[PDB]
């Protein structure tokens, strides 16, 4: 069984890295492939970006957010990791389209927190997921405040399979326009954080677009898409694994992605 070695692969480095692994893999219209602790309730971290620029984007394909529209800031706004903001902090202001690239892209939480002062914070954030379908996924805090994941702690987690299903709903179930959907496509392909977690673990030749997280308490996560030939999924990744070094939790969720492509390439 396929979906065997699946489990016992991740139950394998569950015990030797010490860390807990959730993974739910779903097809375009959220139908369940395989999963790991899908159920189980982890802290968001940096994933919410992705979801974020999605609610920015359902904003913009209505007309009730404009793209290019100028978001000043101070350096009240500049948080640890905000390269960007960083940069354009000078000039005085980032668009809305500047910000959420940023933030998908380099994980940069000044951006995110520029975004989230826009949108009605973490409250609307919330209010997005519900009116996906996910009934799930919460944000209860702006960064970096949101990645404390204190143990046992139910504010700013998802589940895997929540979050796999929201990221299908986001690329292939018609939450965007075909212009915004390819766009933040895009964005996620090239992201520029996650070389050495999942795409780091799939094929060279999958279509792989992801957004990273990390969280104290030694959370390391990824969510996104890939796909094999003309095959389209949706993945969400997060692992807990407090004893390991940052290097160690990259290569866990590489792990991640060949124990995934392992299933994906026999299951054809
Ligand atoms: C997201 O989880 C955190 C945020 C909550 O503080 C930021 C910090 C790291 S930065 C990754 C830099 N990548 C590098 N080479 C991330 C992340 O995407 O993992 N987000």
């Amino acid at each position: 069984s396929e979906k065997l070695t699946f489990k016992t692969d991740l139950e394998k480095l569950e015990r030797e890295k010490a860390a807990q692994i959730g993974v739910a893999i779903v097809d375009p219209q959220g139908e369940i492939v395989a999963g790991h602790r899908m159920a189980q309730r982890f802290a968001m971290g940096s994933t919410f970006k992705f979801p974020l620029a999605a609610l920015v984007f359902e904003r913009i394909d209505s007309g009730t957010e404009r793209g290019d529209r100028k978001l000043s800031y101070g350096p009240d706004m500049i948080v640890e990791w905000s390269p960007a903001t960083e940069r354009f902090l000078a000039s005085g202001h980032m668009t809305v389209l500047e910000a959420a690239q940023a933030a998908v892209q380099l994980s940069d939480n000044g951006a995110t927190n520029l975004l989230l002062r826009e949108i009605g914070g973490p409250a609307a954030m919330t209010q997005y997921f519900r009116k996906i379908g996910d009934s799930v996924s919460r944000l209860d805090r702006k960064e970096p405040e949101m990645s404390d994941n204190t143990p046992g702690d139910l504010r700013d987690t998802t589940t895997p399979i929540a979050m796999a299903r929201t990221v299908a709903k986001v690329l292939y179930g018609g939450a965007l326009t075909s212009t915004s959907t390819h766009t933040i496509e895009r964005w996620l392909i090239g992201n520029q954080t996650g070389d050495a977690t999942l795409r780091a673990g799939f094929p060279k030749d999958w279509v792989v677009g992801e957004k990273t997280g990390t969280c104290a308490n030694g959370g390391r996560n990824d969510i996104g898409f890939f796909k094999a030939q003309e095959r389209d999924y949706a993945v969400a990744v997060y692992t807990t694994a407090p004893k390991l070094s940052a290097v160690e939790r990259d290569e866990l969720v590489a792990s991640v992605g060949q124990v995934i492509t392992q299933l994906i390439l026999s299951t054809a």
